[PDB]
C-alpha cells in the first residue's frame, strides 16, 4: 500500500494544495521538441546514461527539484522514441538536488512511496509512469495526483488528494518527519 513520508510543516496541508504549489514552484523546464539543451533541462538517471533506479530532476526556474525512484528506462531515439518506461516506485519532492550516480534532496518536503506502478515499454508514451513523470516535467502534477488518489482509496476509500497529510497519518497512510 502507499506509504507517505511528510515534513511537518505539511501536516494541514491537502496533498493536492501541497502538489498544486510544489508544481508551480518547479514550473516548466519546456522538455519538448526544440527545446531540449542536454546538461540543461533533461535531468539525471542513476546509474544513467538513459536508465536506472533514479531520475532526478531540477528545476531551471527555482532551488524545486524530484527524484523518481524504480526500475526506470528512457528509450532516447530507439523505437518507442523519448518513452519513459518501467517501474515507479517513488516520487520525492523537495528543493536543492544533490548527489549523482545517489540522488537526494537536501530539504525533503513529502515522498510518495510504494506507488506500485508499472508501465511496459509496449505502451509508449501512455504509459502512466511517462505521463506521471513528463507531468512532472511540464509544471503539471495531474497525472501524479490521480494516481495517488487511487492508491489511497484502495486503502481507505473515504481518503483522496484532499486528504491533509495529518488526515493521512490518522488513516495509517502518512509518517511525519520533523521540519
Ligand atoms: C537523460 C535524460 C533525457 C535525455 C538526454 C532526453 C533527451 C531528449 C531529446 C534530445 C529530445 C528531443 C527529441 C526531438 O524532439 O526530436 C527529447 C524529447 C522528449 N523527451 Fe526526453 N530526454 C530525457 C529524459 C526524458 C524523460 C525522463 C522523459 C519522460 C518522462 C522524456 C520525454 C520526452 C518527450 C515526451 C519528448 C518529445 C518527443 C518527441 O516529440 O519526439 N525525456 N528528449
Ligand atoms: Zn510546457
Ligand atoms: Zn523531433
Ligand atoms: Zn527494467
Ligand atoms: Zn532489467
Ligand atoms: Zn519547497
Ligand atoms: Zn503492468
Ligand atoms: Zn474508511
Ligand atoms: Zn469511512
Ligand atoms: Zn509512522
Amino acid at each position: 500500500s502507499i506509504s507517505i513520508s511528510y515534513s511537518t510543516t505539511y501536516s494541514g496541508w491537502t496533498v493536492a494544495d501541497y502538489l498544486a504549489d510544489w508544481s508551480a514552484y518547479f514550473g516548466d523546464v519546456n522538455h519538448r521538441p526544440g527545446q531540449v539543451v542536454d546538461g540543461s533541462n533533461t535531468g539525471g538517471f542513476n546509474p544513467g546514461p538513459f536508465d536506472g533506479s533514479q531520475y532526478a530532476l531540477k528545476s531551471t526556474a527555482s532551488d524545486a527539484a524530484f527524484i523518481a525512484g524504480g526500475d526506470l528506462h528512457y528509450t532516447l531515439f530507439s523505437n518507442p522514441s523519448a518513452t519513459l518506461w518501467g517501474k515507479l516506485d517513488s516520487i520525492a519532492l523537495g528543493d536543492t538536488l544533490t548527489g549523482g550516480a545517489g540522488y537526494a534532496l537536501d530539504s525533503q518536503e513529502v515522498s510518495f512511496s510504494n506507488l506500485g506502478l508499472d508501465s511496459p515499454i509496449a505502451q509508449g508514451r501512455d504509459g502512466t509512469v511517462h505521463k506521471v513523470v513528463y507531468g512532472l516535467m511540464s509544471g503539471d502534477s495531474s497525472a501524479l495526483q490521480g494516481q495517488i488518489d487511487a492508491l489511497l482509496k484502495a486503502v481507505d476509500p473515504s481518503l483522496s488528494i484532499n486528504s491533509t497529510f495529518d488526515q493521512l497519518a490518522a488513516a495509517g497512510v502518512a509518517h511525519a518527519t520533523p521540519a
